[PDB]
């Protein structure tokens, strides 16, 4: 079966818009990801204080933002969990929905700052945001029936050994409640034609989940077959910025190489468990390997490698100007 959008190629002006990366852009982003760089563990002063600027960051770009909080049983007690969920045009049927976790793990080793894991992503959903203002407020007006939509999940970290009851926290509560709020075609604007929307899951047309990006070098797959046609996109993108000589290496001549044209047979545990489960297609983009990072004390900030986060960017905003044709 073919993807229910079409995919209309970048036009190349558009692409070597996307590509650019001025210096006031990486001051731009650089000052959102220090913001992030915070033990932001589940409880805490500081990721109470992440979860609000990620919320005033998205209202300050005037998008629609609701807040999923609840309470959940853990191995730790009673735990409060706010997954933070931004929509560009509410009304409009479907979502291209980006997303991450925000809460970083309890490390019993001392103090866990994530930078990978996931303050980047963090803040690459929010640079997304704020680069592509202009025309993503642009794109809501056409009536067209697509918007973004980003968010930003609580407690997908274990606080002991990771379980199917201790981890995803989040995501599970989400996905669910999403699952039971009903809907229909003829409340929504614009649904595409073969539509089957009977609650809020339906309308995530596709979930890219960005996971433990910022390391040197990270190397992608296909995870999923029925995303296929979506994670080509990534491919053929990040293989026409190379073309282009936009991507940022350490000699003339290299291309960046991290989306491999092949799928691998991986499992990972992630908070698009939950909404596979209810035939949300997902985009995974998490490299395999881990970085070498994870889970250690060493996940921080100086273990960053900048060219690299760079070169996503690139690719992330020509993905979602591609997706959206902004
Ligand atoms: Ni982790």
């Amino acid at each position: 079966l073919k993807w229910p959008r079409d995919l209309r190629p970048l036009a190349h002006h558009d692409l070597l818009y996307m590509g650019q990366i001025s210096e006031e852009d990486r001051g731009d982003f650089n000052a959102t990801l220090r913001n992030f760089l915070v033990p932001r563990v589940v409880g805490s002063q500081k990721h109470r204080e992440v979860r609000e600027f990620i919320v005033r960051s998205l209202k300050d770009l005037d998008w629609d933002v609701e807040e999923d909080c609840f309470d959940g049983q853990t191995p730790h007690g009673i735990k409060p969990f706010c997954n933070v969920i931004a929509t560009l045009n509410p009304s409009a049927c479907h979502r291209l929905v980006l997303a991450c976790h925000y809460d970083s793990l309890l490390h019993k080793e001392g103090t866990f700052i994530g930078a990978t894991d996931s303050a980047v992503p963090c803040a690459q959903l929010l640079y997304l945001a704020r680069s592509l203002n202009g025309k993503l407020q642009n794109q809501k007006t056409r009536g067209d029936g697509l918007t973004l939509q980003l968010v930003f999940f609580d407690g997908e970290e274990a606080f002991e050994r990771w379980s199917s009851h201790d981890s995803l926290y989040g995501s599970r509560h989400l996905a669910q409640k999403w699952h039971e709020d009903r809907t229909s075609a003829e409340r929504l604007e614009s649904c595409l034609e073969r539509s089957e929307i009977a609650n809020q899951i339906d309308r995530m047309e596709v979930m890219v989940l960005l996971d433990l990006l910022g390391a040197e070098n990270p190397r992608f797959y296909s995870y999923f077959g029925e995303t296929q046609p979506v994670y080509r996109r990534l491919v053929n993108i990040e293989s026409r910025l190379n073309d282009a000589g936009l991507m940022e290496l350490p000699r003339r001549r290299r291309r960046t190489n991290y989306f491999s044209n092949s799928s691998t047979v991986g499992f990972i545990e992630d908070d698009h468990i939950p909404f596979l489960k209810r035939s949300v297609p997902i985009v995974h983009i998490i490299p395999s390997p881990f970085p070498d990072v994870w889970h250690t004390l060493d996940d921080n900030e100086q273990n960053l490698h900048h060219p690299t986060i760079s070169n996503l960017n690139k690719i992330f905003k020509a993905f979602v100007s591609e997706y959206l044709q902004l």
